[PDB]
């Protein structure tokens, strides 16, 4: 995994209403692999079920998402998982409200 990475810098920050671990794809309504994206925070379904966070990235651009199953963060650009301090934040919130 990659120390840092050019969208680092499109990380908006965390709602006020705070994260759900457990909320549903936004488009088909599924609870069983989905990602959160890192600038508006809508929820999303993964590549193996029917891949709504994939299509949600090419019709906005957005970079960085992470998983609801083990907080890794992906950038859909660099095709790389990504470590930073600058993810500190929201990856602490999501282990709070998950474990
Ligand atoms: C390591 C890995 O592949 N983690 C994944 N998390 C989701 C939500 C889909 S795939
Ligand atoms: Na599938
Ligand atoms: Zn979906
Ligand atoms: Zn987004
Ligand atoms: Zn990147």
């Amino acid at each position: 995994p990659l120390p840092w990475c050019p969208h680092l810098v499109a990380v908006c920050p965390i709602p006020a209403a705070g994260l759900d671990v457990t909320q549903p794809c936004g488009d088909c309504g599924t609870i069983q692999e989905n990602w959160v994206c890192l600038s508006c925070y809508q929820v999303y379904c993964g590549r193996y079920i029917n891949g709504h966070m994939l299509q949600h990235h090419g019709n906005s651009g957005h970079p960085l998402v992470l998983s609801y199953i083990d907080l890794s963060a992906w950038c859909y650009y660099c095709q790389a998982y990504v470590h930073h301090q600058a993810l500190l934040d929201v990856k602490n919130i999501a282990h709070q409200n998950k474990f």
